[PDB]
């Protein structure tokens, strides 16, 4: 039920190309992870807004920063084998990170864990990182959260943290105003 006008009024810095890639696909995975109400729909909306840089970006641009050199050989991302930490960087529109949840996202999203750990380029695709977000946000119970309205809790859940919060709470606002 939302418009491309709509998503643009949010994502003020959208190209026209994202908003026409990135709406269908959005009405379509929302309404199936039951991102359905104004409420549910507004917080999900100015989270993916600021995680993708406005659908600027559905893959990690890699350095490899200090940071990201630290991504090979960690077990809690379950990258046990060499040259991982590259190949499962982020990826999604709320990027997904390391081996190991490539594969929990791929058995979601088609059946078998093996399809992105074969091809990790599936995750930057329009369907997947459109779908692996709304997968991401209904398997983490942010759909009850943001029926408490509970946007911090939200961040913390996406992010790890509060990082960006100013950035999430502006797309926020306009939602709010845009779509209720
Ligand atoms: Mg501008
Ligand atoms: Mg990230």
């Amino acid at each position: 039920d939302i418009t491309n006008e709509q998503l643009a009024a949010i994502m003020t810095n959208a190209r026209k190309t994202g908003i026409d890639v990135f709406a269908p696909l959005l009405r379509k995975y929302m309404e199936q992870y039951e991102i359905n109400t104004p409420i549910r729909i507004s917080m999900f909306l100015s989270q993916i807004a600021h995680e993708s840089g406005e659908l600027r970006y559905t893959r990690e641009i890699w350095g490899p920063t200090d940071a990201q050199r630290r991504y090979e050989k960690r077990i809690d991302l379950g990258n046990l084998h060499v040259g991982d930490g590259k190949k499962f960087m982020g990826r999604g529109l709320i990027q997904i990170t390391g081996r190991a949840n490539y594969a929990a996202c791929s058995l979601a999203l088609t059946g078998s864990p093996d399809t992105f750990l074969d091809n990790p380029e599936l995750l930057s695709t329009p369907k997947y990182a459109t779908e692996s977000a709304c997968w991401f946000w209904y398997d983490r119970g942010l759909n009850e959260l943001a029926d408490s309205e509970d946007f911090q809790r939200i961040t913390k859940r996406i992010n790890g943290g509060l990082n960006g919060l100013e950035s999430r709470i502006k797309f926020f606002e306009r939602a709010k105003k845009n779509l209720a």
